[PDB]
């Protein structure tokens, strides 16, 4: 019904099949549409370009559902998209021994604003854009048809929804309520996730390969895992045969789950330590007395200057990575990460390089990490790559 | 005791410990030094900053040997550098099942302009810069001392030398002459290398992880290996249990070695096809008749449009990757690479994305490749990262 007319020239992004239409590229709206309503997007002359979801409260005024002129956005549309995404995850599950994975990664699976993670028999939703919420009913119907035995839970309690003009929301959608802790599997390893209250959708599936890579580096080595959360990296270190792994986190609850994870995998508790403390404080205490480690995993949360898209300068990263380098033996390996929207892979690299200079030690980049394969990045949406990380060796 | 004086406020690079000192930064040469000779680098006030090698014919007027005031560059200097580098490769070889690897990766192992590859009991040199050649005797002494039972061969037939004011050179140094083909091991796989007349030093050790990843995607799938050369990818595909692997190359010699690698590993020859033909032609032939593959490996030769870092701007990568995408079905995977300093990782990504649009299909980036860990990149030398690659899934 309603159409969004692009300003002359401003249709280049659509021709590149980019899923987003910024408010600034819109010349006018022909007709009135509701929040999240399906609209057609045409060029300044009126030629059809795509069919998307209208988002009046957002700067991303519309997101593209499809570039096929004959494709309506209804239950069938979502069913087809789910089936296409499932084909990929079926292969990944078999190959990597997975019982859980991200099923739809928004724009990269052709469903902008929608994220769905599979955890055992639970499907966890995060409807982050206006279009996602508007199509909630259709999406659910498709999900119930394709995954009749699965329970659906909503974890749309993400601040980004405010950018789309919607309230945050979460809770059961269908089926049974998830347990406090649900065991999932990855690469012959079991991990407990909290769907109702855990981070994101319940866990960080995106760090799957970083965790697996940890196994290769830790044989008979002393490991320090900073901001360990529920200990995914700790279990991975033990699976790799580390002599000892020290997990540090500010949350006792997370550390308790970490210990439950070690026990669940029948690993050696004697080789694992769980320290509840201000990470920065612990790191300085260790450094001041000369503590040394062979492998250090560094994966901090909101860089500190979070949300500070403006006044970023969140060089809490330099301090954290500098401390890490100072705690490494010669030949020590640092696996450090960042998912902050205030920095790119290149800028993250410069920070590490700078931390090395101040620490008085040179480091070699020997590996670059990426979000797992169930978090694909469609080529038309490079911004989709958010997880940055490197494996560094102290010379 | 000749010194290279830097223009005021132009020593910031040395302060970041970057190994290169460009001509534009040189204020004046206080003294007369021969090509490759050891010299001191100072600021406008005469303060010592580093000790490097002079290269009058290059844009890179000097490369830093050391930033340690008391460190002289002699046999002991190279001996210590070789031992420090060997420490890392000993760990990598045992971990990844290697009897061959890059021992010294120039700047990244504190020896700018020097590259040394180890193939079994052979050490292959490549002295690319003025300083590398000038220090040949000292480097050789350290080597014969640390590796008394290894033969040394020189493969300094690299165009880079001309840009440093030298002529190309290659041939034996000490020990026995390498055999026509020498079998090496990596990840439980055997490959044949030609040290005397093969590409580079005799093989592409840097693609080790690319070959490994090829194994993950090919079980029960039809594979197309473009620019197979002496094999490597064809064997990897078979090691992964591919249903069929077709290798294309214009060189009958390379194809003969590819097949030899297959037999050497006792793999099913009945699943391997070797086609001698123009890769571009065969690709259009397959495209024209609707041939389809499940996985395609695309590792083009030397840029094709090299003729300088900037002489690139050639859409040969674009055209070649477009053909590949047209040869895949939904779910098909493209493993495509670039080693030319003719483009960054982001530029290569752009090309694939463009190839995708012209092909009329979307592709998902699910994995990113880089030179193997024995080809480290010191944080002070970002330009050290030259190998780029992506695993792309056709939607």
């Amino acid at each position: 019904s309603v159409r969004l007319v692009l300003a002359k020239g401003r249709e280049k992004s659509l021709l590149r099949r980019h899923p987003w239409v910024f408010s600034g590229a819109v010349a006018r709206m022909e007709g009135k549409a509701s929040l999240g309503e399906t609209i057609d997007i045409v060029d300044h002359q009126g030629k059809w370009l795509a069919r998307g979801a209208y988002s009046p409260a957002s700067q991303i005024r519309a997101r593209v559902w499809t570039f096929d002129p004959s494709e309506s956005i209804d239950i069938a549309f979502f069913s087809r998209r789910l089936q296409q995404a499932q084909k990929w995850r079926d292969w990944l599950a078999q190959k990597d021994g997975l019982d859980s994975y991200r099923l739809i990664a928004g724009e990269s699976d052709g469903l902008p604003g929608i994220t769905i993670d599979r955890f055992g028999n639970f499907l966890v939703l995060q409807l982050l854009s206006a279009g996602a919420e508007y199509q909630r009913a259709a999406l659910i119907s498709a999900l119930q048809t394709l995954y009749p035995e699965c329970s659906i839970y909503d974890r749309s309690d993400v601040a980004v929804r405010k950018k789309e003009g919607m309230e945050l929301t979460q809770g059961p959608v269908t089926g049974e309520l998830p347990p406090a802790l649900l065991p999932i599997e990855e690469h012959g390893m079991k991990l407990l996730v909290d769907i109702q209250h855990g981070h994101k959708t319940g866990y960080y599936l995106d760090q799957r390969d970083s965790r697996l890579a940890t196994r290769r580096y830790v044989e008979n080595k002393r490991v320090l895992n900073c901001f360990s959360y529920t200990g995914g990296f700790a279990v991975s270190a033990l699976m790799g045969g580390c002599s000892q792994v020290v997990s540090v986190d500010t949350s006792q609850e997370a550390l308790d789950i970490a210990r439950q994870n070690v026990e669940l995998n029948k690993l050696d508790l004697s080789k694992a330590e769980f320290v509840r403390d201000d990470v920065f404080k612990l790191l300085r205490t260790y450094r001041d007395r000369g503590e040394k480690f062979d492998v250090i995993v560094m994966d901090p949360p909101k860089f500190v200057e979070n949300k500070s898209q403006l006044m970023g300068a969140c060089r809490g990263y330099k301090d954290i990575n500098m401390l890490a380098i100072q705690l490494l033996n010669e030949g020590g390996i640092l696996l450090t990460f960042s998912c902050s929207g205030l920095m790119t892979s290149d800028l993250f690299q410069k920070i590490i390089a700078d931390a090395a200079i101040d620490a008085g030690r040179d480091v070699q980049f020997i590996e670059q990490f990426r979000q797992a394969a169930d978090h694909p990045v469609i080529a038309t949406y490079p911004e989709g790559l958010y997880l940055k990380g490197f494996a560094c060796r102290v010379m």
